């Protein structure tokens, strides 16, 4: 389809939120319409935040499908996620002409336990 998604907006990545809470990332379309085209995403708990990120455990999984705005799709956890450091990854989909990257990590996102 032609499609072409990369992050355009996400939970912060500067400071730490009170767990639980649910994370999110919005995707840009700027290429074709997203038709059948599966952008798989995974939501990744890391060891740390240095760079560039690394493969972690993954927490929760889906593909891109949830349109917020014209050309806007938004991936959020289900689960709340409990305290560390996390990262969406998000792959091209079967057919894309991979170039730059097969793949694309969110800015981490960090939480920690407030209320004890």
């Amino acid at each position: 389809d032609q499609s072409d998604l990369h992050i355009s907006d996400q939970t912060d990545t500067k400071g730490t939120v009170c767990s639980p809470f649910a994370l999110f990332a919005v995707l840009e379309n700027t290429g074709e319409k997203l038709k059948k085209s599966k952008w798989k995403w995974e939501l990744h708990k890391l060891e740390n935040a240095r760079k560039p990120l690394k493969d972690g455990n993954v927490i929760e999984k889906g593909f891109v499908s949830n349109q917020i705005g014209d050309s806007l799709y938004k991936i959020e956890t289900k689960k709340k996620m409990k305290p560390g450091i996390y990262a969406f990854k998000v792959y091209k989909p079967a057919g894309y002409p991979a170039n730059g990257s097969t793949f694309e990590w969110s800015e981490p996102m960090r939480l920690a336990k407030c209320d004890e």
